[PDB]
């Protein structure tokens, strides 16, 4: 069920040139940024969705993530399934591991205070992460069987909220430069 949502959020400086391409395709070119998340996906996330993507270009110069990105409310949770990165591999509080779609992921949790979210600039929420132990190869069709992550997270007491907000296959950058080109379906 193809993408219906376009994400293009920036903050803090630099240039983020994001193009909403044909179908599930988009491109990003960025320099000297603050923080940004750009991607395509779905207005309503599902714990049952298999996200398909192909990153034709993954070329961060510094810190960027190629990652599933999404939110629930009830309660407010920010989640990530990070398949690749640049110079910085994100982590948090280690819980365990999960294997999905040919990759082994470490599972982390982090509680964020006074932080920006889909609710506003100064909020509290928890983050759930699956981060691949090594960078996923790009340029070939990829799946993220998100249910495998939801199920593993649940087994370590990491339950998502019941009101689903957006769910995108994203390019995130923090204080970096780079290029990506990604198609999502």
């Amino acid at each position: 069920a193809s993408t219906d949502y376009w994400q293009n959020w920036t903050f803090g400086g630099g240039i983020v040139n994001a193009v909403n391409g044909s179908g599930g395709n988009y491109s990003v070119n960025w320099s000297n940024t603050g923080n940004f998340v750009v991607g395509k996906g779905w207005t309503t996330g599902s714990p049952f969705r298999t996200i398909n993507y192909n990153a034709g270009v993954w070329a961060p110069n510094g810190n960027g993530y190629l990652t599933l990105y999404g939110w629930t409310r009830s309660p407010l949770i920010e989640y990530y399934v990070v398949d690749s990165w640049g110079t910085y591999r994100p982590t948090g509080t280690y819980k365990g591991t999960v294997k999905s779609d040919g990759g082994t992921y470490d599972i982390y949790t982090t509680t964020r205070y006074n932080a920006p979210s889909i609710d506003g600039d100064d909020t509290t929420f928890t983050q759930y992460w699956s981060v691949r132990q090594s960078k996923r190869p790009t340029g070939s069709n990829a799946t993220i069987t998100f249910t495998n992550h939801v199920n593993a997270w649940k087994s370590h007491g990491m339950n998502l909220g019941s009101n689903w907000a957006y769910q995108v296959m994203a390019t995130e950058g923090y204080q970096s430069s780079g290029s990506s080109n990604v198609t999502v379906w």
